[PDB]
């Protein structure tokens, strides 16, 4: 079972004998820092965290005596502050005094602002404020998914609309193949929907169950995904039947898409010779709701990707759309879902444009790419102390090391605002009870172990619209 | 609860309807795909996923329920194999009928050979060997983070060898700083786990449980830390008050080794000025088993570690040890914890050597660099079919996509031998039941919902020990 007291770094353990005497209050916050690409960020995943770990009686007698067990061995010293979490224990049924203000979920916020703050509640209980900064620091995660795919959805936007003149299917050009490419299955599910904030298909299942539990949407689910070959039920047919292979497949499969997997032993026979030729009959018959999508899944992938197209082009009928780029008839796509990171969809989709073929064309599926190539050290993701009330005088608090300003941190009481302009400001040292700037637009979603405020997967969805979707 | 049906790759609940007609038997196996760096892995990792998720009764009525409602929803259609699922849950009580051989856990094998096999042990399963891929090549991440920590110590024990004339403490000079700076809590455990399959050191408090759980130590904790500060300890004191803290600190741990976090402001400062001349007092007086570890965080990382012992060294006495190499006084120590990972690492170090400091001096943490910054191409870790029984006749069965060879898969019956030199080599195409290459050496670790054989971490890291360790 999880245990609250045994989920921080090592050190933490020892901190509460090392703050300032007479201290009552730590105060805390969490920003994606400014640094001198991804200049705004997508607020997601906090919910998740407070409901699975943080929220209820979280502190028993049986944690609290596997803790003082694990750490005196740990330590190889009795460090623990078994005092302070009988405290809690006793006086608050085990559930946290702790108060955590944030921006709604799903919220695109510049960089440098404050995104979330976290304070105790009960002046015994000042060394609880960081203990969990470990635990709610890993939001960086699900932040930098939203984040980094949303970035993705702006270039797919903006080269659909150049090549098609329209953002139509733009909600299933980046489909989620990750499952395996990621840490664990917690991480899967986790990042699964925070890609789900933008897109719609995902082959990463786990996403959904997590959606459905802490979010929830108006629809049955949130992700979608649609039948496809995998190289085992290519090649499981013996090298010399890769046709029939196929033809079984797209004839199991004849009245929904599917996609078949068409590089096992040679992308491009199989494209001009296979599907261009020995099986055309079975492809130029679909449905437009039933496309075959092509996928290759190796070599250079632009390199791949224009010469598949150029190869389906002379053996399929293509169009000319309006705005003078190539179009395959509607019963035959491609997908791309190698090599796929935002660096690469960019160079793909800008080769396309350039050699006269629309968007509308392709769709891209990234799986490392989308959800484990990703760091803290992206956006800069931090939590730090600004302000604390020692012998009842509140301080404002701060690192500045000299040789990285980029690391300085923000001072005293923050809060976040709407500038005159429409833009973001936050404010530091308790200027925002100035009421200079209108309403803190933190709200309280967490205090005395329970939620206080949450949001619907179809919120956040909505907070996270790109301008041009807005527009 | 964790529903098998569930956890795979949404295409491959269609492949049921792909294989060849009259299927009997898909088997598969994983490697570390072969392409100067990363030449051998450590296998590590599969215990947990065969323990945690893949034994006993994994299917229920309500779980095969469960699965036809969502996927129902997330295809838009009825796709899933109801029938096949119910056959397991009927006929093995809902235990999967899976064989799955493996090469023993800590054991350091060369790229491009069998690690694990996986088989279905009754024709109607036929289609279960692959269903499963996408949890089984998870276990990517501890192969991962056990091989690069591993690289890491074989760079450690060079240095420390050439400066200090031994391997004193190298089971100590990388520290897992990665809690916050991962993706999940659950991969927080798994990845921890990995590393200390190499070292003794950690912060990630919930690897500690996950090897009690799945692998088991002689020792009550296979990993352990001590009391250190943070930037808010530090800072909570006010920018004025640096000293005070610094003293209040190094106080209440006396008498165990401290790390005090010196960059908050300005670390030379800090170095030269509150150690070196107003807190010198209390540095001098502690014990050789107590050590203050000083800890800058910031700046270009060779640059400010040189700068820092060549400031500690003239402010405190300073030895020449037997190699010639210069070495703080027993009660000091630094660590640098910021902007580590392998290359960084071996930066250091270098120039560390180059400017007459032995590596006894220094310990290193690392946080993403040691637990996220990996992904699954390092290695190439990969799972693929490679025979196939179909109409009674066995076929080899591989991918050879002619745009990457690199990407080519073993064809047929796999086994893992022992070469004349005493190497490994893979055998292919049955070849094993020659009996020319000895016994195969991937032993039966689960059969038909049970686990058959596996290993304590005390093992584990045996099998894991540097070459410079055995001799
Ligand atoms: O083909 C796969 N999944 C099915 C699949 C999803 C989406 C698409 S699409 O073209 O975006 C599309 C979306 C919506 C409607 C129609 C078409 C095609 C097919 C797969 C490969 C793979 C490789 N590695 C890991 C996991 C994977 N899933
Ligand atoms: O200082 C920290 N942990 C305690 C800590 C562990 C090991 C060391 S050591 O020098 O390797 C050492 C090991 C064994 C015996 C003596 C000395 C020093 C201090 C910390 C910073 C941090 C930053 N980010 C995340 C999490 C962290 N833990």
């Amino acid at each position: 079972e999880f245990n609250i007291l045994l989920a921080t770094d090592s050190y933490k353990v020892t901190h509460y004998k090392q703050y300032p005497p007479n201290t009552s209050k730590v105060y805390s916050y969490f920003e994606c820092r400014e640094k001198k690409k991804y200049e705004e960020t997508v607020f997601y995943g906090l919910q998740y965290i407070l409901n699975k770990y943080l929220k209820g009686k979280v502190v028993t007698k049986e944690k609290i005596q596997e803790a003082k067990d694990v750490y005196k061995e740990h330590f190889q010293d009795d460090v623990f502050n078994e005092k302070g979490w009988n405290y809690i224990l006793e006086k608050y049924d085990g559930h946290l005094p702790i108060e955590i203000k944030a921006v709604p979920e799903g919220f695109v916020i510049p960089r440098g602002n404050v995104l979330f703050t976290v304070e105790n509640t009960d002046p015994e209980c000042y060394w609880l404020t960081n203990w969990i900064e470990t635990i709610l620091v890993q939001s960086w995660y699900p932040i930098t998914v939203a984040t980094n795919s949303r970035e993705q959805k702006k270039i797919l936007a903006k080269y659909l609309l150049e090549t098609s003149g329209n953002l139509d299917g733009l909600e299933y050009k980046l489909h989620d193949f990750g499952y395996r490419g990621v840490s664990s299955q917690e991480t899967a599910g986790i990042g699964a929907s925070a890609h789900l904030v933008n897109f719609k298909g995902t082959d990463t299942v786990a996403g959904l169950a997590l959606i459905k539990k802490y979010y929830g949407t108006k629809d049955p689910v949130p992700g979608y995904s649609v039948p496809a070959a995998e190289h085992s039920t290519i090649t499981a047919w013996g090298k010399d039947h890769e046709k029939d292979a196929f033809e079984h497949i797209v004839t199991q499969f004849s009245s929904v898409p599917v996609s078949v997997v068409s590089d096992s032993y040679d992308i491009y026979n199989a494209c001009e010779k296979i599907w261009g030729e020995d099986l055309r009959h079975l492809i130029v018959s679909r449905s437009t709701q039933a496309p075959l999508i092509i996928r290759p899944d190796s070599g250079n992938p632009l390199d791949t990707v224009l010469k598949v197209l150029e190869i389906l082009g002379k053996k399929f009928p293509v169009t000319e759309n309006s705005k003078g780029y190539k179009l395959l008839p509607p019963y035959l796509r491609v997908i791309q879902g190698d090599g796929v990171d935002i660096n690469t969809l960019q160079e793909i989709v800008e080769g396309m444009k350039q050699k006269m073929w629309s968007i509308e064309n392709i769709a891209f599926g990234s799986g490392g790419g989308l959800l484990q190539k990703l760091t803290r050290d992206l956006l800069n993701c931090s939590f730090k102390c600004s302000y604390v009330v020692t012998n009842g005088l509140g301080i404002n608090v701060f690192k500045d090391p000299v040789a990285d300003p980029n690391k300085r941190s923000k001072k005293g009481r923050l809060s976040l605002h709407r500038t005159p302009a429409g833009n973001f400001v936050t404010l530091e040292e308790g200027k925002g009870d100035l009421e200079e700037y209108g309403q803190d637009l933190l709200h309280t979603v967490f205090k005395n172990g329970k939620v206080t405020k949450s949001y619907s997967f179809d919120e956040i969805r909505k907070n996270a619209q790109l301008n041009i979707e807005l527009e």
